[PDB]
């Protein structure tokens, strides 16, 4: 006058992306419904699973699964119920591996800009193992000249894969392209992104700030100023790079602070106190940075 034993011999077949076909066998007492759980190895709770029929008499021996995820591993087991209740559950089965499913969201953060002369760069967010979906897995980037109809693509594997710098000699300085992306995997391609506009390298400064003034206003403290950098057209520059650093010490080893629109100061904190400093200010963009300024000079006050 037990609870019934548990079934054994829990075997899978029918391995879908979704879905599985679980078998199992008995002995004495009658059983009224078999209930099912799964659990994802070999950290995971086992959880209740979806069957097709609905409810599995006891006379049944089979259940198809539904309502798995896809390139996932799972271990299943059953349990038997009858009047008296529930028994124990079954050993679990051996660990299976759901089929692929191709990718099912877009990369996120695309964008790109910069580079050497005659490069296209583009960036974006590599993607998780979550969202991955199977093995092999990639992306694919399509990017035209902004205006044209006709696209170039490029496929790179690796989920990691996090850039793409593409180059042509016959493509000029800060021309924007119409850029996209979509991952893949050994199954198929994902869903593409939405377009995004990205230039491609802009020419680096040619050009250093004329003069820099630089004043030391308190004991840690350097306030620094400077000519801007004319812009000729076609010239593009984001902001100034300034650099210090002590007297006798080497130019190499210099602090940097950047700056970013058309302000041509910057306050300079975390300094020594009576102490010289020299300072030099340089243009850049997102190709790098151009020439130096001749450099300046400042005390911080005692």
């Amino acid at each position: 006058g037990s609870p019934p034993g548990p079934p054994g011999g829990v075997v899978v077949r029918d391995i879908g992306d979704t879905t599985v076909q679980l078998s199992w066998s008995r002995n004495h007492s009658p059983i009224a419904k078999y209930t099912l759980q799964a659990r994802t190895p070999p950290s995971g709770k086992w959880k209740q699973v979806r069957t097709n029929p609905v409810n599995i008499e006891g006379n049944a021996e089979t259940a198809q699964v539904l309502g798995l995820m896809p390139w996932m591993d799972y271990e299943f087991r059953v349990s038997a119920s009858n009047i008296l209740g529930t028994g124990e559950p079954s050993g679990p089965s051996s660990r299976i591996r759901t089929k692929e499913a191709v990718p099912s969201v877009a990369p996120s953060g695309l964008s790109g800009g910069g580079g050497a002369p005659g490069e296209l760069t583009i960036n974006w967010t590599p993607m998780s193992r979550e969202y991955q979906n199977g093995d092999g897995f990639g992306y694919l980037l399509s990017f035209r000249r902004q205006g044209s109809s006709s696209w170039q693509t490029a496929r790179v594997p690796g989920a990691d894969t996090q850039y793409f710098v593409y180059s042509n000699d016959s493509i000029h300085p800060y021309t924007p392209f119409e850029v996209k992306i979509r991952s893949y995997n050994r199954r198929g391609d994902g869903p593409e992104s939405l377009t995004a506009i990205v230039y491609s390298a802009e020419e680096e400064p040619k050009v250093a700030p004329a003069k820099v003034w630089a004043k030391g206003s308190s004991s840690s403290e350097m306030n620094v100023s400077w000519e801007p950098v004319l812009q000729d057209m076609n010239g593009i520059l984001l902001g100034y790079e300034i650099r210090y650093w002590k007297a006798g010490d080497k130019e190499a080893a210099a602090d940097r602070v950047r700056t970013a629109g058309l302000d041509s100061s910057a306050r300079v904190t975390g300094l020594y106190p009576n102490t010289k400093y020299h300072v030099t200010v340089r243009a850049y963009n997102r190709a790098g940075t151009g020439p130096a300024s001749p450099s300046a000079d400042a005390m911080t006050m005692k």
